[PDB]
């Protein structure tokens, strides 16, 4: 009867599930973007990047539109994938960088996890500033720390992306739904204050997206970019079914990977008398 009771949610994972299963990368999945000769793409073997809405052949990357918020979710870049980052960063004007992995994370070296935003350093021809700015607390104890990085390559524009980095949300975990609405509000703040001052000296649906990763950029990203999806008031009707729909069939079957994250756009859901189940 509830349309958020028991029956409701055990519909909504079966679709779900099915989704994934089936989304399931093949080996040399006509889906799924594939490594140039060698180099390693995937951070994660079984974490592949959706072809079709890749945003370039050596990342393991996506443009991701849920309803009408859109946005680019990646993994954590690897070292060798440092340059190639800093490119997409540039040439998408990012408003607002979210990264969602840890610093015990980051700094655990067998995670293979670059600071390439807590420093300043040179990858290829292009030089990066990092800058710390403001910090703000979620709640639960949960802390946002803010920086700016001035991105700079001979030849080319110099663009400055202000970060917004989550240090203390665990790997495999999800943050309360409070929590997240206080994440994707000032997320959603950080990057419209920055695409203001870009409209301001005159500015692409390819470009001015939010970049959000993570560490596989398919747990903690998915609950985010659903939060924001549903801060954004041209998705009214959009459902939680479509929602981690489109977020699958435009990355990969993991997106929103744990049940607890899932519970989390649920009960957001419910708060704003959104549907979970499409019909
Ligand atoms: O689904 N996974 O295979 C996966 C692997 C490593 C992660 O750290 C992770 O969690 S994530 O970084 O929040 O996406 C998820």
């Amino acid at each position: 009867v509830s349309p958020y009771g028991p029956e409701a949610r055990a519909e909504l994972s079966s679709r779900l599930t099915t989704l994934r299963n089936t989304l399931a990368p093949a080996t040399n999945d006509p889906r799924y973007l594939q490594a140039c000769g060698g180099e390693k793409l995937n951070r994660f073997r079984d974490i592949q990047c959706r072809r079709q809405t890749a945003v370039r052949a050596d990342l393991n990357a996506n443009y991701i539109q849920v309803g009408n918020t859109r946005t680019i979710a990646c993994q954590y870049p690897l070292q060798s994938q440092l340059e190639s980052h800093f490119r997409m960063l540039a040439e998408n004007r990012t408003p607002v960088l979210a990264v969602l992995a840890s610093s015990s994370e980051i700094a655990n070296q067998r995670f293979g996890m670059p600071d390439y935003f807590r420093q300043s350093g040179t990858y290829g021809s292009i030089t990066v500033e990092s800058k710390m700015t403001q910090q703000v607390g979620l709640g639960d104890g949960i802390m946002a720390d803010m920086y700016t990085l001035t991105i700079r390559e001979a030849g080319q524009k110099t663009i400055s992306v202000p970060v917004v980095h989550v240090g203390n949300w665990p790997d495999q975990t999800a943050v309360s739904s409070e929590v997240t609405k206080a994440l994707a509000s000032l997320v959603d703040q950080t990057a419209e204050t920055k695409r203001n001052m870009y409209e301001s000296k005159g500015s692409d649906d390819s470009k001015l997206r939010p970049v959000i990763h993570c560490r596989a950029g398919v747990g903690r990203t998915a609950q985010l970019i659903g939060a924001m999806c549903m801060n954004d008031s041209r998705n009214s009707q959009l459902s939680v079914e479509d929602m981690v729909s489109q977020m699958r069939v435009q990355r990969n079957g993991i997106m929103v990977q744990k049940d607890e994250q899932l519970d989390v756009l649920i009960k957001l859901a419910e708060g704003q008398g959104r549907p979970l189940l499409n019909s």
